[PDB]
């Protein structure tokens, strides 16, 4: 029986959810496509159902969004910023129940579900001020009586495809910034977090309707691969923002390039931590633990490779083992719990596969490595030593809490080893040597977009199009 | 026999050119690939020969450039700017002979040849100042004792592929900005402007060598499509800047994306002029003429489509015909010609094909349309009326002076036609209606990247990679 | 008897006001200086009393603020922004009662009282975003191994002196931006709006106190010119922001300069409207009316001089007279009045003096010019014709609704008259001539800081000090 | 007899100088005021004569500059930047002789005279690029159909008053930036460096005249106190840029404030060096020496106070004594010489006075302290120990090479001692403690505008005026 039909989960109805929900919003609610059931990863019970978009629903929604854009693009950016401010206030009023839904459907612990909603609230508050800073300079012409203007305009329709692991705040960032820039949006979220997508859209829809604005400014089309592919191939989708796996992202990027569209791609990464001989182990150990096991290793920034100087390798592994042993496991919406389930059964199979393969490649499991014997998708947070830097399994991004640990002797080799990795998202070094820190942050250092030391505002231009306008008034 | 072996072309030796030239530079000169002879389009006589890159040459050059980068990236940006300043000065000293070579090999009139070199000089002067301005903010962290830094680093090796029609200045822009940003460059120019590529590289190489810097900072590998394809597929080419046809650019874009590289594409676009009922015809007629036939219609920005309101259509066409009859076509060294020969014999065939296709599609040639019976690649400036706005040949960019003229009645009408084309590069409107001007430049107006009215500084970020660095110093 | 002791004014207690109020806040409330009673200008009845700062109070407050700064300056800018966000929310919760107080004590109509508080709320919303944007670049040094940093730090204590006519929002802007910049503030408001100053400070103090921050971050010392002079002469006041009369502002400026302090002066300016021959009169007439009589002519931006081309002068004056006759003047709580009483009885005498001086200088009162025979400080909206452009009384800013009207023939003429005045704050031109518009806004046009056409984000740097830091880490 | 009349100094005539020179330029050369003789500080011989501006000359020159501004302000900023580029090229051609004149008339060593001219050249090269970056944003209005524009215009006439110690490059900075911003300038230099002012103006005048521009764009009025005061009090001087002593600067600032003008003041400072217990003495000692004795202690940034940790105090003083003993003294235009004369006889008297007074206040001269027995104004570079931090003579800025040395025990007291100083221009710390460095650069650290560690681009907005322009086109 559906969780939403059980009295203990009646709080779900505060988000406007029912046993079966419409998964399309374009000013009207609908959905003629496949009906999907989403499940609670803590107990594998079905929560509720969502009727997804058909291709015809998607078509109509794109057309309705483009019609709504005619109205929206004529609203001054500071007034669009006021609408975004009101969305933030509306999220604020629902923060506890929406955060609880994030924990229930996605599986992250409650402080993180609430924290993700709060992040969206903070984004809306930030967007208010940003809405007053949109614009380009009037530059000096080389010709007398000519005005040279850098003009910024909305791209039009921004399609947004998001992933399971941050089912609220990635959409929130894209939506808030795209809205103040005068764009309309179309959201297709992860199918396994459909209820979260519907709940967020219900909150936004009410703000838009209360303001007598066309709802399609923030459209929703829940769906699977066919809807995602339709967006990637659709010339009416002027900008496609995608967050997800590197293999899928590459194909999305190629499809958008094939039609000369625009894309923003946020793809995976291996994240590494490097602890040198002079590191503060009182920072390293808890940093590595939270970076490795936070959200059960399902963050885009999850640490999966830990390089440790030979002199401290054994001690750090030991202290990690101790720390891992204190991790508190349970239902992720229970305020006492520090560690929840993996998001899907399939993730558990990947976890088991990765562990056995690491063994086969010569690795030693020094902690964990097993599925936990309890309902839901719980696995033990795992530490694997003895693998070589090159090990193929250690470069595959398995969204599970497996930490691969490597030893190194000097700065030269460890830097070389890391600079041989491609997708690298973030790099965290722990050292007290200031010169070494400069080398790692500089041109010859990490190639990562995020670099951290002793720790684990033209954003709007990405959602607009620039023109150079020359006016002769002489 | 080669022009360079004739006494009146002895000035070419001031550029370090010979009968047979090396087309590879990486600190040393060489070339084991195929020879290419380039021709003077004013008389169809061979100028001199260039030995192009083989695969081995390309491999060695990429390797030497990446080694040169280890030195270059360590040189402070303002000092890199001083090198670029010295390149500007060296171009200055050669401006007459280098401008004459551009005229000789490419075919543009001397004032434009010299003017293109002057643009590169001005770019160098600009870059000196820009080199003291590159960098990012230290931003306040939300956490006490944490520093948040926006870091900008060179991408590494910047591949630059350029086209025949601006064989100096497009390279110049890419090179100057890439250089001050701490990158090394690899240039593959248009094969038919190989001598120009060699001459520019000899000037730059001397500055680098005099300053005791490895010459491969600004490498050259002359070649055709096989070198271009190598660059697009090469993971060691961190950023590929491509200027040229839309069809080729799409392929380049797809290849670079397939390897998750970075690309900067400057692709074709048609250019339209729109004359509304209230236009100043004494502006419209000369603007249209010069925009349509400048550089024999071979600019990326050449006006090929002219839309005229019904009420002034006949008059504007009559006055254009009268003005066209006064266009003087001839040798690039003649100070009294408006334009010279087309770049290639093939371009002449293209011109004839377009003129015939225009007639087959129902157009009327009201002026020009013929090849001139003289040595070289000279064609008459041509005007075609009567085509429908959607006629295929008028949407084809033919690099020749052919102007297609269309009649319209309403603003809604002409806007729809114009924003029915996709690749559109520039839009020039002639009107006195201020409301109309704002509409055209605003969110619901032209989608071109360039919009002009009554006429026909974060660029460095494109050549660098951004990282967010967080430093815990608490 | 005091209005606050009458039952219908019990709402004032929601603002924490009493019969006798403390006018000093520095973490605690006090006041040993002279008492001041403020009056409601709608009925000339006393509202309540405030005990102002003595010299000892001012000394203690400056000392406590500088001690509070040691704590505040260590709080990260984004966290300071969150405090300012909470101030915005606290103002929101009190917006109706605080707006009513502004109406009661200052005399502006309720929609403007509420609207002024809303502006402070919007400023707080803006500042939240701005707090994440403050900082300077790391710039490339010309020397290897050297880092060049543009550092921004709080100036320290920011003294804020404000005027009667915007007794909330001017303070609000200064305070919000100063706060996110890491400064502490000391407020001295207009004595006749002391209750408003106390009420605003009670709202802010509660946020500070609830957040366990020393209240002297936003200190208040109510007082008259002797407190203002102390602030201007005080070396411990690092930056003095002054809003008010030109004569007083000059003195403040001189005193601050004498001690090499920093000042921000927002001084009087006259505001002119110029209607050219081609002006849309259906814009001109209401624009002039609302600009001239809004807030009973007591805004810094109030239009006091209207220049009309000879060809439309009589017509515009006739239509203004007709429109003026429809202006409804009355109680600030009446939703159907355009403006209410002048702020003081003295302002009424000033109004009468100006009207008489205007006649002595040869002007004709074509409408208004009289005091209304009712309780409170109510005067008729007034129009004066016939004065010469240089007439002394028309260059005097009288904070009352008196509009002086001048006739002109040429553009050169009216421009010369207008740029013969020095203190000019705003210039509003009405015309359809695009060339004229560019001239007026360009280098040879109006010298006003505010220029409007057909209508009547580095600000934070003003509140911080810049340093250039060079770090040799080689 | 005049140096310029002796054959050994005939190189002066390459700068267009004669035995008597016109000291006024406004498009014409003139000067009806007092005739001044300037002297060579290395031998006290007269060089040549300059006829300064009378009050009538000043009046006419102001009027001529304001007339020239009408032309200049209409020239597009990039073309103004081209003029500034040409000035840089003209300085380049004269760099050796102009640098020699700086050494001859001012007294700084030849590498510094040449280096100062090169600085002006570098400024011109920088200004070229800056000229393309002048402008403000078009911001979003809160009202539909309204355009909000941040407009920047020239202030008009910029008066520039400069000092003896950098008689070329301070003017150069002010002139170059003021020119690209569309202003005209009026220069009054130090009377004792009049020949340098005339020589620089001759170079600039030729560029302007070759370009058919009115010479008064860069006017010169050589003169003493009366001309300086006239500029300070002149309402036609829209911006007054002053560089010089704090006492004179304060009065200039007050005079400009009295007339509501604008000023840029660059005033003196005490510069301190602080060497902590862990400092690299191999950096400290040579840093202190060059900072103390460079330009014979006549720089605005000259180190006059050296705080040294008690543990290393004796060693650093000893090593300084050794280093001081190797200083090479002679004629400053002799390429072998490291140390020249003080600029005037009067400076020698100040030097002697300061030394005797330091003795009287209880200080010990451990090196130097005497006038050198040779022609010219040579004094011994001097080190004074034993004074207390509070010592009055050590806070007086005597433009002579006297280094006052203080001992300290811990970070708290030395920071307190330095933060008790007012005019402080720069602060240089030597330490390896990173936390201490952060404290000194942060809000609780140095109040100086320049802070250096282990070592001794909206500039244009200062020369323009901002307006907020609102355009209603609806």
């Amino acid at each position: 029986t559906l969780l939403i039909n059980q009295p203990q989960y009646a709080w779900l109805k505060e988000l406007g959810l029912r046993e079966e929900n419409e998964g399309v919003y374009n000013g009207s609610w609908g959905g003629r496509g496949e009906v999907i059931t989403t499940y609670c990863p803590a107990n594998n019970e079905p929560i509720a159902r969502v009727r997804q978009a058909s291709v015809a629903d998607y078509e109509e929604t794109v057309k309705k969004a483009r019609e709504a854009w005619k109205i929206w693009a004529d609203i001054p950016a500071p007034k669009r910023g006021e609408i975004v401010r009101q969305i933030g206030d509306a999220l604020r009023e629902k923060i506890q129940v929406l955060g609880s839904l994030v924990s229930l459907e996605m599986g992250k612990i409650l402080v993180e579900g609430v924290g993700e909603v709060q992040e969206y609230v903070d984004i809306c508050d930030y967007a208010v001020g940003l809405s007053r800073m949109i614009g380009g300079p009037i530059l000096p012409s080389e010709r007398s009586g000519h005005a040279l203007i850098e003009q910024w305009n909305p791209v039009g329709l921004v399609g947004i495809i998001t992933a399971f692991n941050f089912p609220v705040a990635v959409y929130g960032w894209n939506n808030a910034i795209a809205m103040i820039c005068g764009n309309v949006c179309l959201w297709k979220g992860a199918p396994t977090t459909s209820l979260i997508s519907v709940a967020v859209t219900k909150i936004i829809a009410k703000v838009l309707e209360d303001n007598k604005l066309p709802g399609a400014i923030c459209s929703l089309t829940c769906g699977g691969a066919d809807i995602g592919t339709a967006m990637a191939k659709d010339e009416r989708v002027n900008l496609l923002s995608f967050t997800g796996s590197t293999q899928v992202g590459k194909q999305v990027g190629l499809m958008v390039q094939e039609r000369f569209g625009r894309s923003l791609l946020e793809l995976g990464g291996n994240n590494a931590i490097i602890a040198f001989e002079d590191a503060d182990l009182s920072l390293v150990v808890p940093s590595a633990l939270f970076a490795a096991v936070g959200t059960a290793g399902q963050r885009c920034t999850t640490a999966r490779r830990l390089f440790i100087h030979e002199s401290i390798h054994d001690e750090v592994v030991n202290r990690l083992k101790k720390a891992y042993a204190q991790i508190r496991v349970g239902n992720p919406w229970d305020p006492n719990v520090l560690y929840g389930p993996l998001h899907t059964k399939q993730a558990v199979s990947m976890f088991l596969g990765a562990v056995e393969e690491a063994k086969k490649e010569g690795g030693t499991v020094v902690y964990g490595g097993k599925v936990m014997d309890r309902p839901g998708n719980y696995v033990e947070p795992t530490i694997v030593t003895g693998l070589g830097h090159d090990a193929s399994i250690a470069h595959t991004e398995t969204f599970a809490p497996i930490l691969y640990v490597f030893k190194f002797k000097n700065e030269e080799e460890v830097f070389a080893w890391n600079n041989e990795v491609k997708q690298g998202l973030s790099s965290s070094i722990f050292t007290k040597d200031l010169g070494r820190i400069f080398r790692w942050l500089g041109p010859k250092g990490s190639d990562c977009g995020i670099v951290n030391v002793n720790i684990p505002s033209d954003a709007w231009k990405q959602y607009m199009r620039r023109s150079t306008c020359t006016i002769n008034y002489s």
